[PDB]
């Protein structure tokens, strides 16, 4: 009854252009099985949407990477927010919904905004810049480890460390085995950030500790929340702005409305979530056997969504392949849906909204001028080189 595909959604071919075989994936039927990896699939925006909203028979605590956790040791202790499930989950997300609360975004909006302003002006210095090393990356590493409170010294481990945890959901391919092999320089620095004589005051991180003593969680698990954070925010937001201004540097015409209306600018990064969906892929394992789109699923089984695809699916958005600054976004799932939907989303929306903000109001042209290059991870979708010149408006 389901279709059988040998598509790998891992391989670097699917990766350097992935959207001929999502339509495969999507067209074949609401489920598919990828024979490759044993796993079931599914592609449309319906299905994903369904998993997402059912986290009680598509759980998270047994792995959202294809390896499920009843089976195998994971490669890290589990994320107390990522990896678990209600009841469990509840608490620790109540916590970051606090810490990264719309109230807190008042407190740090000044800042980012005037950084990204900066890197705007110092970037137009230059004309030819490199927008991933030199904006999509740079602009997040000017923010964001400052507002966990890290120190200065290490942060050259942050972005490899991220781009680790990503590869580690995927199966256990080259990309994957490489990143483990070299993982322990990374995660020595990563888990002593995470330890509240090292977080500074005021920032993210000591927030995270200020809460263990509410009864929402322990002293004990506070470091963990803090890894989420270090894990899970930083190399997201540098796919995700390098995606918008690889749009504004794709469709010109969208960067002219945005220059004419800048309010645009946070509907404009919403729209580079779903046109790129940096996050492109989780799993969930089930935990029933049930029916999901006409097909009936066993228990225990890894159900891979393809966020991306159902952020590009025909049957949800009208000409999902084009960039739209002024779409209705709501419902997209870059930043998944339900209860685990992205509790960083209001820190991920702020980062890209002021730069872009800063974009239009300063920069009259995005022109593509050198080689683009491609980065591959299991799990991220995003660009490693691209090289623009940038003209001041
Ligand atoms: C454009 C940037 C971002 C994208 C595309 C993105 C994507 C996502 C997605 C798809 C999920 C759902 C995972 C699932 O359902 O299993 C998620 C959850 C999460 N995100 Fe983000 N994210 C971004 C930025 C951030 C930031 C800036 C932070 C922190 C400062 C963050 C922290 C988290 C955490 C801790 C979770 C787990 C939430 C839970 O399980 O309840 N993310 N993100
Ligand atoms: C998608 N969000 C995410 C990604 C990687 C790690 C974690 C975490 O909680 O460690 C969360
Ligand atoms: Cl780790």
């Amino acid at each position: 009854t389901i279709p059988h595909l040998a598509i790998d959604p891992f391989s670097l071919d699917f990766f350097d252009d992935p959207y001929p075989d999502q339509q495969t994936l999507r067209d074949a039927g609401p489920v598919v099985y990828l024979d490759k990896w044993n796993v079931y699939g599914v592609a449309r925006y319906a299905e994903v949407h369904a998993v997402l909203n059912d986290p009680t028979t598509f759980c998270s605590s047994r792995g959202v990477g294809l390896s499920d956790f009843k089976k195998e040791k994971p490669w890290r202790p589990p994320s107390l927010i990522l990896e678990a499930d209600p009841p469990a989950h509840t608490r620790p997300r109540a916590v970051l919904s606090k810490v990264l609360s719309p109230a807190t975004m008042k407190t740090i909006r000044d800042g980012f905004a005037a950084a990204a302003d900066a890197k705007v002006d110092e970037l137009l210095q230059r004309g030819c810049i490199d927008a991933i090393a030199d904006l999509a990356e740079a602009y997040p590493l000017s923010v964001f480890p400052d507002a966990m409170g890290l120190k200065q010294e290490g942060r050259e481990h942050l972005l490899p460390y991220a781009g680790l945890v990503f590869n580690a959901f995927g199966p256990p391919n080259e990309l994957r085995q490489t990143a483990i092999e070299r993982s322990a320089p990374h995660q020595a620095y990563v888990n002593e950030q995470c330890q509240r004589p090292n977080l500074a005051p005021g920032g993210f991180g000591a927030c995270i500790h200020a809460f263990t003593d509410t009864g929402e969680i322990t002293p004990d698990e506070a470091p963990l929340l803090v890894r989420s954070l270090l894990s899970a925010g930083l190399d997201t937001t540098v796919n995700g702005i390098g995606a918008a201004v690889y749009c504004l540097a794709r469709f010109p015409g969208e960067l002219q409305r945005l220059r004419s209306d800048p309010t645009l600018a946070r509907n404009a990064f919403e729209e580079a979530v779903r046109f790129e969906s940096p996050v492109q892929t989780f799993f969930r394992t089930t935990t029933r056997e049930v029916e999901l789109g006409g097909a009936v699923i066993g228990e225990g089984e890894k159900v891979l969504m393809f966020l991306g695809s159902a952020n590009r699916d025909p049957r949800r958005w009208s000409d999902p392949d084009l960039y739209d600054i002024t779409r209705k976004t709501s419902g997209h799932v870059g930043f998944g849906s339900g209860v685990h939907m992205c509790v960083g989303q209001l820190v991920a929306r702020l980062e890209g909204e002021v730069m872009l903000s800063a974009l239009a109001r300063k920069v009259a042209a995005i022109d593509i001028d050198g080689p683009v290059k491609r980065r591959f991870n299991n799990t991220l979708r995003g660009l490693e080189s691209l090289p623009v010149k940038l003209t001041p408006a």
